[PDB]
């Protein structure tokens, strides 16, 4: 989509039209999206150890209760900030975690990425082709006691679940909600953001589960992400098509 996409996910995260979106808007969200490949060429040689020591995440005491209290949990976040960095901090300050991956074309660009995350500490699992169904191996994880990460404001295919989002609809994944049905799990919504020279980050309460029905969990999901973009909203690096008109 790039910069004309990202003018108008923009539009509608600040309620105008995408002509009206404000030009320092426009250009914060180009520098944080360059930051983001910036730190992603480094990330890797960087000091892992002094940043899990330096970092902070608000309110990270909501997983550990969690893992203390044997559930695992469920990191569900949009694709804001450096998302990157966090799960380096979550390695260095827990341990390695299991995620999941688009399995991109050409297939030397998506080993590329996985390279990338796995240098990170990261499990990676490829959301298709892999020996077994990702949702399967998450499910053992969070029965384990341990926790995953998900991007999990965007999927745009026929199984996805439409949201509003920003007043208008669109298409994310149900894994996050159908993973805490299954394995109860707590559902986190988390946030990443560019605070100033470094990265802030924070694990929001988990999403209430009592309707059991995946798209009720999935809005709440979808409103809490609103929220924090909203708070953040040149740090969500969103240029390919969010909102289902866009497609
Ligand atoms: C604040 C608590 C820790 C949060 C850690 C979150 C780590 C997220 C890692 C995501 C890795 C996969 C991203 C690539 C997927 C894609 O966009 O195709
Ligand atoms: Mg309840």
């Amino acid at each position: 989509g790039g910069p004309e996409q990202l003018r108008r996910n923009l539009a509608r995260v600040v309620g105008k039209p995408p002509a009206d979106v404000p030009d320092d808007l426009i250009r914060a969200s180009l520098a944080s999206y360059a930051r983001y490949w910036r730190e992603a060429f480094r990330l890797p040689a960087m000091d892992h150890g002094r940043l899990g020591e330096q970092l902070d995440v608000i309110d990270i005491d909501h997983l550990w209760s969690a893992l203390d209290a044997g559930r695992g949990a469920v990191l569900a976040l949009p694709h804001s900030g450096n998302w990157d960095m966090a799960g380096v901090w979550l390695v260095q300050n827990y341990g390695p975690f299991t995620t999941v991956a688009e399995r991109l074309k050409p297939e030397s660009l998506y080993r590329r990425f996985v390279e990338y995350r796995e240098s990170l500490g990261f499990e990676v699992l490829p959301l298709t082709g892999g020996e077994r169904p990702p949702f399967e191996v998450l499910a053992e994880r969070l029965t384990d006691n341990r926790p995953i990460c998900l991007m999990a404001e965007r999927d745009l295919t026929r199984s996805g679940v439409q949201v509003d989002f920003f007043g208008e609809a669109t298409r994310m994944p149900a894994g996050p909600a159908k993973l805490a049905i299954e394995t109860g799990a707590a559902l986190f919504p988390v946030h990443c953001w560019f605070e100033g020279d470094g990265w802030g980050m924070r694990v929001y309460p988990e999403l209430d589960t009592s309707s059991g029905d995946v798209t009720a969990i999935t809005q709440a999901l979808a409103d809490r992400f609103a929220a924090n973009i909203a708070t953040y909203p040149a740090d969500w690096h969103m240029l390919q098509p969010q909102w289902i008109a866009d497609l």
